[PDB]
């Protein structure tokens, strides 16, 4: 409903949006991630990861280094505000997070951390 969004990552390393708006009065927000296509998780897995704009580089750098078995996220990374798990084609995962984690006027970015994906699979998240 108003406090959720559906996003897709496909076999061509595309998310289907580059901008998410969250109603600032939502108590929680949910992202429902899915993966059209047929490529398996070990080839074309995707996740959905939220951080500040400033933290994204570091999250991506350490995430890509962390490997498939760690969903390409640094374990215990305090910069990651919220994340789904890593999913392959035909799979689905949802994450819910507390909108009080987020500041009106702050610049947030969502992105996919797997090797080769983050520059191609990113966007803004902003409160309205
Ligand atoms: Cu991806």
């Amino acid at each position: 409903a108003e406090c959720s969004v559906d996003i897709q990552g496909n076999d061509q390393m595309q998310f289907n949006t580059n901008a998410i708006t969250v109603d600032k009065s939502c108590k929680q927000f949910t992202v429902n991630l899915s993966h059209p296509g047929n490529l398996p998780k070990n080839v074309m897995g995707h996740n959905w990861v939220l951080s500040t704009a400033a933290d994204m580089q570091g999250v991506v750098t350490d995430g890509m280094a962390s490997g498939l078995d760690k969903d390409y996220l640094k374990p215990d990374d305090s910069r990651v505000i919220a994340h789904t798990k890593l999913i392959g084609s035909g799979e689905k995962d949802s994450v819910t997070f507390d909108v009080s984690k987020l500041k009106e006027g702050e610049q947030y970015m969502f992105f996919c951390t797997p090797p080769g994906h983050s520059a191609l699979m990113k966007g803004t998240l902003t409160l309205k």
